[PDB]
């Protein structure tokens, strides 16, 4: 129970790192002009701060101390130079959340908090749909940007 | 205040003269079959003439006299031989819109009229957002024109 | 015909400069707290561009090369000293519109250029329309006018 | 700083004493016979005071220490005897509301007091347009009331 | 110039670093049963969250350069033993909000950046509100916590 | 008719007087954190105004000089220092507008104006409903003071 109430203190910080990642991708396509990709990138940031919010609201209710560490600043964006590298950092963002996330429902399993593993369920599932969902747009992405000006098009209508 | 009267009377020619180059582009498009393009200048070209109209009824308004000059042949359009050359010449046209309204509220802020810059306040804030999407549009142009063919697709679905 | 097309270029000029003209005597008149006339000079300036476009879109479709040239200064403020000299500068530039469109017509009619003659056609009529209507204020004006304040209190009414 | 303080003070006090002025104009109007005139007053009234009370919410806000002074008698009335003599007041009345509301903004651009700029913009530019329309008005009735009687037929008409 | 960049770039960190102070209060709130107060410093990290989205969305458009800082772990909550303490943090963080948005409007000043001042003129005037409001809660908070029990009966009412 | 004419006149003036008394009161809650009985000061500092310009409007139609005096500054604010003192002040301010209404009637009475008397009737009506509330306001102040910080959470609720 002290590692569950551990990860469960780190699983906001991973949420709020996340939802700053989200951002800094946000920003990279408006600078390149990638209006579309970015006000998706952006939608993202507000929900995992919210998700980060729902576990702070759960610890409250359930006595799990939470001390807010400090977000880091995000890195990967000095290195995007194309679409593709936004999009392949943001589906290892995803892969990672959804790592912790298995490991904080792992770490409630053996405690037996039957309360936290229910709570991580929705979690367990919208994340599937998340990678899903991701790792599509990345493959389209990747197929589209093989002719030039024609990535310009996925941005522009869908 | 000098200064400022003859700053203030140039802007009205800035805006009419600003009018008549998108009406330029306008019929350029039109001309060349890119008629959601020229639909935009023609868009553009209205509103430039409302803010002449605007800062006109503000000059009446304020006594500050006004002198309604030639409004000069646009000739930017002589060297247009694709769309990449238009929307790079309306970029520079709302640069320049930009600096004269910089100009204008500097000499007003010399005098200390305050209310020559309260009126200008919302012009400094809808050039920035005019600038990006210029800007953006010609990213747009210059990646989609690098495949033959391309940039048609994309002014029919707009 | 070569001459159609240059009338037809020069048509936009005129319906743009007039529209510049009516912005001229619209400012006379809000300088002179002539509020309401100002009001209809500027809808007239409004109505004279969206003309000069109504041109330019029947000549991009039709292949008629257009070629933006200067919209002059209005220089008619330089003797309105009150508002029968505007109004009457008014009605001239109505009826150099009028002669203008005519002129333009005269020159389709030449070269057998129907679609021209048939575009023309509304704006002859409202030609007709608008001439008859800015005589009659520059007469109403005039009248006025023979009585100190009187022009005013009906700048006020109508308008 | 303690002057831009000093200022925004005497700021409330110059809104109530043009709220007062305005209120002794439309007296003067009614008693004059002017019922039109002098509802356009009373509306001034009634908007300079709410502009007194803008200016205290800020303060009050802010933390700008506010003490009311006294409201002065409207005394322009001793020299009223027409009511082009009434609106020459009013202009001269609303040009100093602006020459006011200037040398506080200044005070505190000295300062960079930017929420007490930001707060008088609105009123800068309300100002524009007052001083504007005032100054119509009064052409209109100084024209109007060239031919006797004539002024009254635009109270009743108008206003 | 390229310091008022930097200023700019700054505000934002500052924005998210007071919407995470604002979370490490709600949280000692609610760990204390203290739930209005909790949903009050809730709402205000999620708008300040949006100033510092707003920021950064004027600044892509006008090309001023975004780097994302770190946003530091927020430190005054582990020093906080009553809802005086937390209200007195976060006046003092609205409070450095102003400064800061001040001096970045004095940068702004100086370089002539009019855009950069217009568009924190609203952000001044709501400083304005926000620092009066919260100056407000904490003299109640304060004035109600001298009877035992008393506060609680506000949380509850109140919030 | 002679102190009738004058006394109609002074009423005007009493009236703008306690406007700005109310206005005074509002700035001191205010300042003091009392946003509740601030804005009950604002609203019959409002209303006190629309009570001298009812009297401005009467005298005009009776032909009743009018002549704007000067609206004293308020000085009974140097010595609040409790919501209790400003009550008071109000109180005070209420009977003093009652006496002179009565003596403005009594004036009427004695030249027979009965149209003056006429006029009055529903201010005297006012002045009692508001004598009373005001007095009650003050009654419910100083007991709810008589406990720390009780009296700053009946202002809340209101
Ligand atoms: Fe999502
Ligand atoms: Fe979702
Ligand atoms: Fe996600
Ligand atoms: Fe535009
Ligand atoms: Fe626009
Ligand atoms: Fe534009
Ligand atoms: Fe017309
Ligand atoms: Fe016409
Ligand atoms: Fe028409
Ligand atoms: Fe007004
Ligand atoms: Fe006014
Ligand atoms: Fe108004
Ligand atoms: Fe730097
Ligand atoms: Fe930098
Ligand atoms: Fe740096
Ligand atoms: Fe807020
Ligand atoms: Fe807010
Ligand atoms: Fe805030
Ligand atoms: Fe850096
Ligand atoms: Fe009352
Ligand atoms: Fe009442
Ligand atoms: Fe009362």
């Amino acid at each position: 129970s002290e590692e569950l109430l551990d990860l469960f203190n780190r699983q906001v910080t991973q949420e709020f790192t996340a939802s700053q990642v989200y951002l800094s991708a946000s920003i990279w396509f408006d600078q390149n002009d990638w209006e579309g990709m970015a006000a998706y990138m952006l939608a993202e940031s507000a929900e995992e701060r919210e998700h980060g919010l729902g576990f702070v609201d759960f610890a409250n209710k359930r006595n799990i101390p939470i001390e807010l560490q400090a977000v880091p600043a995000p890195v990967s964006c000095a290195e995007w130079s194309s679409p593709e590298d936004v999009w392949q950092s943001i589906l290892e963002l995803e892969q990672a959340n959804t790592r912790s996330l298995l490991n904080l429902a792992e770490a409630a399993s053996t405690c037996h908090d039957f309360a936290v593993m229910a709570f991580l369920n929705p979690f367990h599932l919208q994340q599937v749909n998340e990678e899903d969902k991701i790792g599509s747009i990345l493959a389209k992405v990747t197929d589209e940007n093989r002719t030039p000006g024609l990535l310009r098009s996925l941005d522009v209508v869908s």
